[PDB]
C-alpha cells in the first residue's frame, strides 16, 4: 500500500510522528506488514475544494488488492479521522482516490510484484 | 471532479484568481456544482517535455463519470486554452490524463461515494 | 510516456542532466521518440518507506500501450538502476506504478490521442 496526501495545510502544522502514525495505521487497516507500506505527505499546496481555500486534502491509496466497497469505506473513516485529528482538515474537504493495482503493474527492486 | 496541474512555470506567474477560474470553468464543463470540484496547482516543478524545459504541464482530471471520447476532447480544448492564456504554456507541451473513477473508489467524509 | 519520481532525496543530490538522461533512457526503453516523452522529478519530499525515512522513491510511468508483464520488469530494472546510480536510492525502496492509458484518456494539444 502507498498513501499520498496533498494538502494546503502548512508544513509546521504536520505533527511530529505523522508519517509513522500513517504507516502503523495503514498496516493495521490493510493487514500488511509495515515494511511494505509507503507514505508521502505534501503540505503547503496551492489547492481549492469547492472554490474555497480552507484546509483540504487530495489523497491516493494504491494497493495490490485489499480494495473494494466496504474496505474503501473503512479506509476513508480511518484516514479522514487521522487528517481531521492531526491536520485539522474537515472530512468533507477530503477526497481519497483508491486504486487496485495488478501485481504486474507495480515495480520494485528491479522487477515487479508479478 | 478533481483537476491537478503540475508545471515548471513559476509561482509568481500563476495569476491570482486561477484556482477559482479553474473551478468555475470545470463546473460549467462537467455540469457539476462547484462545491464538488477540487483543483490543485503545483508550480516551480522540475520537468521536461520532449527533452526541453520550456514551459510545460502534466495534468490530470479524475471524475466519477463524465469521462469519454468526445467529453475528453472538449475538456482538453478548454483546459489547454486556460493554461495557454493564463500560464503561457503552449498546448502542445501539455498532457492531461483522464480517469473515470468508480464511486466506490472515491473516499470523502468518512465514507465513499458508492 | 510520462515518468514522475517523488523522492525524499534533496534537490542538490539530483545531478545535472538527470532529466535528459531519463528522457533518453525512456525513449530507448519504450521505442517512442523523445519528443513525446515527459519527465518530472520531485525532490525534498516528506516520505517513508517501510516506516523509514532513508532514501526512497515513489514513481509512476503512464504510457499509451507499451505496458505489460515483461516490459514492466524491464522498465523497473532500468529505472531502479538509474535511481540507484544517480540518486543513491536502493532499488528495494522504490515503487513504480505502471498505467496503460487508453488513447481517448490522454489529452494533448487541445484534443486527445483517440
Ligand atoms: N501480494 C502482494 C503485495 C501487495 C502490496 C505490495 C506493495 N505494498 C503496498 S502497495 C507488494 C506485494
Ligand atoms: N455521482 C457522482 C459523483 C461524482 C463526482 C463526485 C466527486 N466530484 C468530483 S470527482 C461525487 C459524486
Ligand atoms: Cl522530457
Ligand atoms: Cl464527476
Ligand atoms: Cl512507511
Amino acid at each position: 500500500p502507498m498513501f499520498i496526501v496533498n494538502t494546503n495545510v502548512p508544513r509546521a502544522s504536520v505533527p511530529d510522528g505523522f508519517l509513522s502514525e500513517l504507516t502503523q495505521q495503514l498496516a493495521q487497516a490493510t493487514g500488511k506488514p509495515p515494511q511494505y507500506i509507503a507514505v508521502h505527505v505534501v503540505p503547503d499546496q496551492l489547492m481549492a475544494f469547492g472554490g474555497s481555500s480552507e484546509p483540504c486534502a487530495l489523497c491516493s491509496l494504491h494497493s495490490i488488492g485489499k480494495i473494494g466497497g466496504a474496505q474503501n469505506r473503512s479506509y476513508s473513516k480511518l484516514l479522514c479521522g487521522l487528517l481531521a485529528e492531526r491536520l485539522r482538515i474537515s472530512p468533507d474537504r477530503v477526497y481519497i482516490n483508491y486504486y487496485d493495482m495488478n501485481a504486474a503493474n507495480v515495480g520494485w527492486n528491479n522487477s515487479t510484484f508479478a
